[PDB]
């Protein structure tokens, strides 16, 4: 018969179920930039991808599989429809609606409303029981709507808010003291972008609180400029895009390494945005990043960050905008 | 007083002498492909960016720089000029002259030969002792300009040739049999692109010889038509370009690996190009791809395979057109 | 309250099931070498470890346990009762009994049979779907009555086999041509141990044939005695133990490839262990290394190797003896 | 002539200098373990080990290139005589003399002055600008030892000290609160074993100090026992003696840690025993564990941690009576 008959003897017909599949929807610079990431650290044994451009999504998937060679990924497969999603653990969404020109804030948001509508019930058809982690901006009031619109629990639907702006932090911290980020701690917690809140009593090294050695820090009467440290956290997005056009490689890390405490059930805890009512005298339905324990159920529990009263008011307030466009959404 | 000394006390203001750097040239989608698999492979501790466009080349350095804390590459930097790059242990060379409409190939190599005569003495200036490797197309051609042009010993200017080629086959075999890639075994060799040579006879897996289980592999009479895998080989980087508009993933994927090769001196054997010279009868001064053993100090050592008289003379051929149009290029 | 309480504000409330758990039975050398092995490759959330040594056993979980820190498997559990065991993917088995001096073939292992008749029903009790892996020798005999045992159907019973022969062989390859082993192929079939089959013609670099530029290769002829090369495979495992008492990473790390293989659902090909009947006329029920595409769900399919009338007698003596003894075996 | 000749065309012959070399002495459980560990982390590009014990050592050798094709660590090497660890950038002690009953402290110390007067010359001598890693108990007065013998500046000779003993403590602190050990924070210093200091102040998650929710912790009025924790860090190293005879994985996985942040030039901060003339009060020649900046050469820099004068007071305490030792000490 045909050579493979004449070479391999097969024992077994058996259809496949995936073990670990993930799905990247949006093949744009951030979703590749998630998915390559993804790919090189094994965690996955299928990587979907799904989009509506036909061509870019096929010619990624065929640039990906001929690396296959060098990867421990058996399966990458692609799609305008999104069957090519069932069973996966974890679907990250990276697609959006790209910006107009005069478009207002509530405009925009309400036309990523609309595409979510289409996206968020075939991934909950094909994968029920996955967790979905958005990262699409602006990712406090996506992640809502993902929610909303999927019927999940919430502990299922994870936004990517502050991890990366945490990150930013610590690398230039460690700038700063000659030390790597790693070693490195602070967090940003909050509404993602310009209104983040930088907990200062929380950064240190090696245990030693920064605050305690210059109680000045984060304040005006600083002569360090600490508070400018967390202004440039906000810049560096713009300055990148100004500069190169968009930012991809950072966001695909810090997603990837959600996606490992997620598919390894490390339980560690990541500045991610979580629904918050009932915390910080939040009475409303909102998403915001506090550091949560991550694990293959998505988010189990929320550390209490002791906060000041200034930094708990700046959080309210965040809460009240968010509400304020959500409640004028039409789903 | 300041914050930075209350907290860490300085033992040593030494230099930075980097000990296994690595240098990109170019931050098109390539470089950056190659920039970002080598990152993930931590196989540098230091990696150098180098590009003519200013802001590209700092936008792309930021991007990274963020991504620091879930990386193991302590150093990152970038510059237009190439001191940036001393020390470097292994350069990549992705930059090149895009091929303009209707362009002859002669001039098309000529446009390089000017930008490499920019760039080569500039490198060979700030890492005497490092390897070349190069990427940008025509690889066989520009990897000879580039020796001719540093000066170096040929062990050291390496040229990626139908490495790439050679993983994509093994693929398209591996669809064929329902194998992984990792255990199908293929070489194509010679000239990168439409006039490589597969070598049927060399084709297994398990080590079970395909050409004895089906001998007509690779001839007209084929009635699977195998000759087709390699015609696709060749047809799918148009068909990514088409598609998606450039190629990125799998390049950068398969330059890492042969980084691999070289900064841990494993000494396996890749289908690179070399400069080939006194093998097959070849008598002028031309790179091809053979199976090569690379190591710390680039390829010590080529496989001499056993071709067919069909298959040494394609090879002649190659040599002979190369050597034509080298012999033109005004240096 | 507490300060868990103080600190942590849980949002979810279940108890948990493993998604990529690995059992190892045994803690002995070997034992512990697939654990470290399989611990630094990722491939577990959770790793269980069981053996009859009640106080070696909770030691080296808690040696293992103060490492987690610089690991990515956060569960490592131990226990005499098998209920530790429970829903494991892959079950690795390196317990049994040592050969006395002066005992026959038979009574060995019968001796196992005892043993295994006690481990195998509770090890399929506790994870019916899981895969077998057996590791202890002799490994074709006792992977048999693994089968036998666990009534699991053939594809889910694997033998380590000759896979780390066939490891063993390719460095020495490596050694002798100035190659890494990763690019030296060659194949040590059917019975472990003194009986096994190095396969002369399958032997390459490059896909250069061995045996046709060096035809007297694995002959007496053979004025490079390549034939001691096999000789030296077989002997190895007793000159290590002659040196330093036992042999373990070597194991360790062939054990925990196979392992990849399988959580990661390669379907790459290896020289395992497998029930063969109904191949190179077999009629029995007998267990020999052959090469074996595995995968998710064991072995899935085996390549047809094309063996000389000597090579293919060889293995028929093999399958002879071993149904000789198992036809003999009290369960 | 030979086969090699026939298939293999050489192209250069060169001598081979490691780039990347790590010296392992010592092939008891705990050398055999650091082995392992920085082979399965792609540290080092040749790896050596030294004992005086040649059986053992060959054997342990053997079986470890028998893996070879699952490693990418080209060249294992071992050997009575020190000339095969020339070139190490980084020299692992774990050799040293084994208690007798009745023994006392400064007679054992003493022996292994005896010991590490034949070991330290021999590797200087043949690695003049490595560092130093010594693991050997007691590990603080060894690590001065081998700083006197070996004439190095204190930058380049590093004790192993608390790095394991505070990762104990965070993976104890992860099981209390549910949470992984690489998200819960704390610091022991000081001397390592019975008299470590645990730093009750600087332990968080999230940045949130527990000692500020629970400001008995650490004390006797403390309902929750957290002095306990410690206690039963200092005691886990016996109950594992006890249990299997010796500790092995923790400590290997700790040192590759170490070894990881030297060779990539991290620039993490560990707790990690130096020389400590000039803090805290200390005016003697001692090595204790405090948090040090770890990179390609060794200790740059040193975290000045705030103590309580209780904490500080047992420090000294610790410093005379190390003192009192090291001054009797012949050399
Ligand atoms: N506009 C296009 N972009 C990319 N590939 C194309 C285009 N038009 C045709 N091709 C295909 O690219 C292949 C040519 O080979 P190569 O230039 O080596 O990729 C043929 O199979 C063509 O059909």
């Amino acid at each position: 018969a045909a050579l493979k008959d004449q070479l391999i003897h097969n024992l077994l017909k058996e259809e496949h179920v995936p073990q670990n599949k993930i799905t990247v929807v949006g093949v744009g610079a951030v979703g590749m930039a998630c998915a390559i990431s993804i790919l090189m650290k094994d965690l996955a044994d299928e990587l979907a991808l799904v989009d509506v451009m036909e061509d870019k999504l096929k010619g990624e998937m065929m640039d990906l599989q001929h690396g296959s060679l060098f990867l421990r990924t058996p399966k990458i497969v692609s799609g305008k429809d999104y069957s090519v999603t069932a069973n996966s653990k974890l679907v990250i969404i990276t697609a959006g609606a790209r910006q107009q020109e005069g478009e207002s804030r509530l405009n925009l948001v309400q036309r990523n409303v609309n595409i979510f509508k289409f996206i968020i019930p075939n991934v909950v058809k094909y994968s029920p029981h996955c967790k979905l982690l958005v990262v699409s901006n602006p990712v406090d009031i996506l992640t809502y709507v993902a929610w909303k619109i999927s019927g999940f629990p919430k502990n299922r639907v994870i936004g990517s808010g502050c991890n990366l702006d945490s990150a930013r932090f610590r690398y230039l911290m460690g700038e700063r003291l000659g030390v790597h980020a790693l070693s490195c701690h602070g967090w940003i917690l909050g509404e993602h972008g310009d209104s983040s809140v930088p907990v200062w009593s929380g950064m240190n090294v090696a245990g030693v609180s920064l605050k305690t050695l210059h109680p000045e820090l984060g304040t005006d009467a600083d002569k360090e400029q600490w508070k400018q440290v967390h202004k440039q956290v906000v810049d560096s997005a713009y300055e990148v895009i100004k500069l190169k056009g968009y930012t991809t490689w950072a966001i695909g890390l810090s997603v990837a390494d959600l996606a490992e405490s997620i598919m390894k059930n490390l339980r560690r805890v990541h500045p991610i945005s979580t629904m918050l009512k009932g915390l910080y005298g939040i009475k409303e339905d909102v998403f915001l990043s506090v550091p949560c324990v991550l694990g293959q159920n998505g988010i189990s529990d929320v550390v209490k960050v002791t906060l000041t009263s200034e930094e708990e008011a700046h959080l309210k307030k965040s809460a009240d905008t968010l509400w304020g466009i959500q409640k004028e959404l039409q789903f």
